DNA sequence: ACCCTCCCCTTAGGGGAGGGT
DNA sequence: ACCCTCCCCTTAGGGGAGGGT
């Protein structure tokens, strides 16, 4: 013969009144009784127990309506349910955990960029390999190149990485170019970070890599008048130290801000490998 | 000199029109321009890139408004941001992962119950230990005992386990009782599952355990007329096989359904340990 | 002091409809 | 065919106010 004022309840079970009042209307936890004069809600000591499964359920993060159907069931039943909630919990787990590493990649990459000590001049080094899938730019030249021109490769990388292209790129041959118009892009790629089996690749793509080798590269921020010279310094550089090239030029631009509020920029980075 | 119909966009970047239209009003991704006749939205090929950070951001699961402030920043800045997003991701991780094991406990327990082969009769066995905190029931008897009578211990276990009391319990001495009224509860406890340092325990509690020992226990579903006899069979059992008891009786009830829709039941389980 | 109720806020869009080229 | 807009749905409550014992 003991009843509890709603407050009392909110006190006993740790509950937001608004919360239980909500449950009453939600029609989950209803008062044992309602004084139809004061519309006050008064619960029964027995009731409390109900507030467990909801409470527990809530903790596990199960949407209320499911909680409804959940209450009716008996042990061995609810048990299975619990297991469901388990594969579940255990799934966001590995989903989430995945990105955890993915990010790391993005950062280890992000950083790597800002660390370019010789912003402006040619730098030589030992680089690590770069899994990347690319296609064959059908006549795309440094002039024409778009974004649209990327899309496919884009869609793909998102499907597999979840994370989109950060730094866009393209290869072109190696020549003692006279002018820009002189040059025209070969393949255009995108770096790939999700180690998992990249599947469903329509054969128009090639999944490949930028072999961990000797690199002659240089970086900056784009400027037409710029871009040029830098390729120049580049060509010259090699020519001078008479080294032997081994690939095409990996030009690889990355936007620097993403603000729309203002005139975009991108750190560019052309590179060749050598022996 | 290339523009894209909103659709085109939705096609190029993988986007729900409603989604970008939302971004336009959200005032994140705005059309490059709006034909003030047809109010159509037309974006610039350049724009696309913006759709990266949002897209990426979205993936990581960062609320739009934060995405707003996120766009303005530059590399080394956004980088930190990224790291934030990291501790973050890496936090739901271990939070979540925690329960993952917690559940397992609950289940390994849940199951354990349904497996009681001798529902009705006394069973003897080798049990594992039970970390549990309890208090000293101030005169609570099998008659009086509430829920309210629990609250404190309750609040506590939730703070530490997140998960609430599933199976409620209490100890009482061991005697050749005549009647129920004859008996009166000693401590009442609650089992504890979160292995972590149970802190802030107000000294009115005792954190303890149900020593992995020999047990004489029996189970059922509550029924007043029942409860009694079963304690009886119990007492008798020992007495008969003249064993030597070593603790008090661990009576430990658990509700069987949680349906409010109907008259509650609970599997009870009284037990003593012995040598 | 407690309670009750009504209302208006929070996110990220989706569906659906009418209407217009 | 595409687009545009308006509207009304989704969750779990919170705050806040007025009013009543
Ligand atoms: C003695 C015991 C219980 C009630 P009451 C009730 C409580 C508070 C205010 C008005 C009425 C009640 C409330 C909640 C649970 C059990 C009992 C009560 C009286 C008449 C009809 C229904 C309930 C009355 C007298
Ligand atoms: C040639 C090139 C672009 C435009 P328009 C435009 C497009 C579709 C329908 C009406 C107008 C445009 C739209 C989006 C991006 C760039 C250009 C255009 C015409 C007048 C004023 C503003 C925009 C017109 C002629
Ligand atoms: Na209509
Ligand atoms: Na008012
Ligand atoms: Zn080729
Ligand atoms: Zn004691």
């Amino acid at each position: 013969e003991s009843y509890y004022s709603i407050g009392e309840v909110s006190k006993l079970a740790n509950v937001s009144i608004k919360a239980l009042r909500y449950y009453d209307k939600i029609d989950l936890f209803k008062p044992a009784y309602v004084d139809p004069d004061t519309s006050y809600r008064y619960y029964t000591d027995s009731q409390l127990i109900h507030l467990d499964l909801i409470k527990s359920l809530k903790y596990i993060g199960t949407p209320l309506e499911e909680m409804k159907k959940a209450q009716d069931l008996e042990m061995e039943e609810l048990f299975a349910f619990y297991t469901e909630q388990e594969r579940q919990i255990r799934e966001k787990l590995d989903f989430l955990s995945a990105l955890e590493q993915t990010i790391s990649l993005v950062k280890k990459r992000m950083k790597r960029q800002m660390e370019y000590p010789a912003l402006g001049e040619v730098f030589v080094l030992d680089e690590e390999e770069i899994r990347i899938i690319q296609t064959e730019a059908e006549g795309i030249g440094p002039e024409n190149v778009l974004n649209a021109s990327y899309s496919k490769l884009k869609k793909f990388i998102e499907s597999a990485d979840g994370f989109t292209n950060n730094s866009y790129g393209a290869t072109f041959s190696f020549q003692p170019y006279t002018s820009i118009d002189e040059m025209t892009y070969r393949h255009i790629f995108t770096p790939v970070l999700t180690n998992k089996q990249i599947s469903s690749i329509t054969p128009d793509m090639e999944i490949t890599t930028i072999p961990k080798g000797r690199y002659a590269c240089i970086a900056y921020n784009f400027s037409p008048e710029h871009y040029f010279l830098n390729l120049q310094k580049l060509i010259k550089y090699i020519a001078d130290r008479q080294l032997t090239v081994v690939s095409d030029v990996y030009e690889l631009i990355i936007p620097i801000h993403y603000s729309p509020k203002k005139q975009e920029e991108y750190r560019v980075e052309m590179k060749i490998r050598i022996a």
